[PDB]
């Protein structure tokens, strides 16, 4: 990814990456650098222990009140 | 809902409520009050302003780092 515009990184367990722009375009590569279509309505686990799914280009995060 | 150890409550828009309780169960209510099954991989629009999902018994929010 060009991580000049970047203002977010999802780094997840299964070696991809979710990237979101300042733009509010969102990207995902996979575990070797490779653009891919980010899976809607998938369960994403993280490498830093929480859970994300992206539902209409939203990334929704588990909820940390709970 | 039996409000004593509900340790959260999303208000959603078109007048339902999802309940969190302190065991981590989980409780939808209608607009009158009536038990309902939680719809999964939904989005569901809040009162004040979120939107959240339900995925296997968890709840996600909009992540508001983005």
């Amino acid at each position: 990814v060009d991580m000049s515009n970047v203002v977010k990184t999802y780094d997840l367990q299964d070696g991809s990456k979710v990237h979101v722009f300042k733009d509010g375009k969102m990207g995902m590569e996979n575990k070797f650098g490779k653009s891919m279509n980010m899976p809607e309505g998938k369960v994403m686990e993280t490498r830093d222990g929480t859970k994300i799914i992206m539902k209409g280009n939203e990334i929704f995060r588990l909820d940390e009140a709970l």
